[PDB]
């Protein structure tokens, strides 16, 4: 009465990456006349093989009167401060040697002003990165971090309604140095810090703005029973509530939310995506199977039957173009999928092609337009990555995998 394993299939040759890009993400850094803004800035760059010392050294000093850097599965393009214009992960920049962070709290401080900055670009959830952990007025002291953290913690509540259990991460750091930017500082320095490093954190959190705010979307992946109907799924877009009424596509039927679980069957008022759901749902759920998407009652997941996507082959056919029969999985999907039209092949260099491939087979890409004979729900892989990434099998056994680039009408 359910279904596991989704595109987990994917365990493929680590040739993956080059049609599935990284994740692009918006990131804006919020600080103050002296909070190393900038040196960390620089400093994740070179440290992150984007720059060498001598730009990075460059930048250092042209802190005086578009940039990204990357991480295993994310792309930071860095954004400015006073769609892709707004950012998806605000991180407050605050320096910790004692005078400057004192200094911030006082009355010439922009500390409340940039809360203020913050919560002006959308940030619902401000990282706060608190920097210049080796200063000799910092030592890494576990006090006088956890005095800045609460400081701050108190004040930011106050000033710009942030909450601190559930709105802001801290985390320590040392731009200068690049302690604790990369890789986690070594226990050595700081014994007593557990989490990740800053770029660990930034390369694997799920609250992305832009994301978060979304149209609600989660893919079903299990039927099975319990008070009533229950829907497991990864939501990835956007956000679901109590009492919130949700869509079933293709289907077309509205349908009330009662209660959410999570991974603990604890029941929680609220979920955003990059969660793991278990949704109890009340209504007409005669005709909702797993593969099928839950989402927004004004802005849905698109459904069609026609579209174009970049595939590639895997084992070993021979089968040729304008009419192959296989398996898609796009999210839980599970739909018949029925190459058509095709149009182009690829080469190395992501090319493309000015003949229409006599085929495809063993060793080949392609942005073929595919036809179902039943409607399945869909977005561009460079809109919703998940939601445009399939691959296709074929009597039994895996056969290609495409993300889907364009949809029809
Ligand atoms: N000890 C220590 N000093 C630092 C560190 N980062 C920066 N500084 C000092 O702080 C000064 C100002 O840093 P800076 O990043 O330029 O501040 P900013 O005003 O936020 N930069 P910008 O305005 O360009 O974003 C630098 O001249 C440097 O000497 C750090 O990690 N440790």
């Amino acid at each position: 009465t359910e279904d596991a394993t989704d595109l987990q299939n994917e365990v493929d040759q680590e040739l993956l990456k080059d049609m599935y890009g990284k994740e692009h993400v918006n990131i804006v850094f919020i600080g103050h006349v002296d909070a190393g803004k900038s040196t960390l800035g620089g400093n994740i760059l070179f440290l992150t093989g984007m720059v060498d010392k001598r730009t990075m050294e460059k930048i250092e000093r042209e802190a005086k009167e578009r940039a990204y850097f990357e991480t295993e599965h994310r792309r930071f393009s860095l954004l400015d401060a006073p769609g892709a214009s707004q950012a998806d992960i605000g991180v407050l920049v605050i320096s910790a040697r004692r005078g400057e962070f004192e200094a911030g709290f006082e009355r010439g401080g922009q500390t409340r002003e940039h809360a203020v900055l913050a919560r002006t670009q959308g940030i619902n959830h401000l990282v706060v990165v608190i920097n210049k952990m080796d200063e000799p007025s910092v030592q890494w002291s576990e006090e006088r971090y956890k005095e800045c953290v609460d400081k701050l913690s108190m004040f930011l509540r106050r000033v710009a309604g942030y909450n601190s259990k559930t709105d802001v991460k801290y985390m320590p750091v040392s731009a200068y140095t690049g302690q604790n930017v990369k890789d986690r500082v070594d226990s050595s320095v700081c014994p007593w810090y557990q989490g990740p490093s800053l770029l660990e954190y930034l390369d694997s959190m799920t609250h992305l703005e832009r994301k978060v705010n979304a149209p609600f979307i989660m893919p079903i992946a299990s039927k099975y029973k319990d008070l009533g109907t229950i829907l497991e799924g990864k939501i990835e877009a956007g956000s679901i509530k109590k009492n919130s009424n949700v869509l079933v596509m293709p289907i077309n039927q509205t349908l009330e939310v009662t209660a959410i679980y999570d991974e603990a069957d604890e029941e929680i008022s609220s979920s955003i995506c990059g969660d793991q759901v278990r949704l109890r749902v009340r209504g007409d759920d005669s005709d909702v199977q797993t593969g099928y998407v839950l989402t927004s009652t004004k802005n849905p997941v698109h459904a069609t039957t026609r579209f174009i996507a970049q595939i590639a082959i895997l084992e070993l056919p021979s089968i040729l173009t304008t009419g192959y029969s296989c398996v898609m999985h796009i999210h839980t999907a599970v739909e018949e999928v029925s190459f058509a039209k095709l149009l182009h092949k690829l080469d190395k260099t992501n090319r493309k092609s000015k003949k229409p491939p006599m085929f495809a087979t063993k060793g080949m890409k392609i942005i073929a337009e595919l036809e179902t004979q039943t409607p399945v729900c869909m977005e561009r892989f460079e809109d919703y990555q998940y939601m445009g990434r399939f691959t296709l099998r074929d009597q039994g056994t895996t056969v290609a995998v495409g993300k889907v680039v364009k949809i029809l009408d």
